[PDB]
């Protein structure tokens, strides 16, 4: 998803000034963690999704081989 | 998973934690990168299983286009 | 995929030398939430790949769902 995809260049802008802070840091840090884990949380959700869109196709395809063996 | 979801609230806990904290810390950050970590590696797990359920479904389809081709 | 192993198995060693230094530590850590970040995207990067794995799954075992539906 896109939303995955902000969430990942937000902590990719983190992350460059948390590097130069390096080079205040501690609450970036944190808020960083945060970043991470709302990406992490957000690419569970489309995870999810896949796990179930697989278990449909599953279904689909079952139908079809049984249609094929009972036309038989 | 449900253990994804685990994970997912243990870092939500320990990101409450370490927010508290901000206002022992570093032990916390610490703690919660090992809670992402883990994270990132059941999701991986999750992907990987999913991965091998498409190829699995793309064998099983492609059995099909070929039973439909050979039966004409 | 492998690198994602890879960058799993980086964050790993990563995660062992901050504990370690736990028992300096703050550029590791910095340089470990680019470790989970770059895992993070490449994570997103496979699952993208899955999602449209599903879709053209879908448009094939559509096409043989209406050529069955045609030779009626």
């Amino acid at each position: 998803t896109s939303l995955i995809e902000e969430l990942i260049r937000r902590s990719e802008e983190q992350q460059r000034r948390n590097e130069e802070a390096l080079r205040q840091l501690l609450s970036g840090i944190v808020q960083q963690q945060n970043n991470l884990l709302r990406a992490i949380e957000a690419q569970q959700h489309l995870l999810q999704l896949t796990v179930w869109g697989i278990k449909q196709l599953q279904a689909r395809i079952l139908a079809v081989e049984r249609y094929l063996r009972d036309q038989q």
